[PDB]
């Protein structure tokens, strides 16, 4: 699997016939179709006590992983119930500025989309949260291009190390709040994982005002590679997933 002309998403069925299932991700966020839900509470947030540990190269993109053994890093509120922890956070990003993200706007597409991953911790385990309808909660963050974005120049660095499919590095001390917009307004939708197993487990969240980057911090994302080392090389560039059927499905507002 992958997101080539012969393992992309179109042919993912095959292999996961859930594809084609009822609650898939990522959608189209009609703006106008949307539902302003009263009854949603503010969202939680609480990474001040997280804990980076690394970076690696899995051939699809870049993860941050964080140590998850305890409530470090959770979310919590909004259309949630119970806390989830932070487990990782990887990108989508397009092989220009005009794609990338992965949900659109009034069908806008961003230049890239963060995912904080977190898992409902009454479940015990990541692996155990991935069985339940309610298993895990995603953080959706797009990503405009202007202005260059402190808080992310720390992971744009060691990119350089983890070229290829397999590199990890250390990657501690890591603070993921330097990702968050001014804004916590949000969408909220149930959903699926965007890659394979695509597992109809997440509570999608996502924000309505997005980050900037600059162009020079994106285009070092576009230097990876889904290749192993030692291999022909292919750029990591459009490791995104088309918007797909809401059907039936209901799209809430926070505003
Ligand atoms: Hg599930
Ligand atoms: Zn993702």
């Amino acid at each position: 699997w992958g997101y080539g002309k012969h393992n992309g998403p179109e042919h993912w069925h095959k292999d996961f016939p859930i594809a084609k299932g009822e609650r898939q991700s990522p959608v189209d966020i009609d703006t106008h179709t949307a539902k302003y839900d009263p009854s949603l509470k503010p969202l939680s947030v609480s990474y001040d006590q997280a804990t980076s540990l690394r970076i690696l190269n899995n051939g699809h993109a870049f993860n941050v992983e964080f140590d998850d053994s305890q409530d470090k890093a959770v979310l919590k509120g909004g259309p949630l119930d119970g806390t989830y922890r932070l487990i990782q956070f990887h990108f989508h990003w397009g092989s220009l500025d005009g794609q990338g993200s992965e949900h659109t706007v009034d069908k806008k597409k961003y230049a890239a989309e963060l995912h904080l991953v977190h898992w409902n911790t009454k479940y015990g385990d990541f692996g155990k949260a991935v069985q339940q309808p309610d298993g895990l909660a995603h953080l959706g963050i797009f990503l405009k291009v202007g202005s260059a974005k402190p808080g992310l120049q720390k992971v744009v660095d060691v990119l350089d190390s983890i070229k290829t499919k397999g590199k990890s590095a250390d990657f501690t001390n890591f603070d993921p709040r330097g990702l968050l917009p001014e804004s916590l307004d949000y969408w909220t939708y149930p959903g699926s994982l965007t890659t394979p197993p695509l597992l109809e487990c997440v509570t999608w969240i996502v924000l309505k005002e997005p980050i900037s980057v600059s162009s020079e911090q994106v285009l070092k994302f576009r230097k990876l590679n889904f290749n192993g080392e030692g291999e022909p090389e292919e750029l990591m560039v459009d490791n995104w997933r088309p918007a797909q059927p809401l059907k039936n499905r209901q799209i809430k507002a926070s505003f």
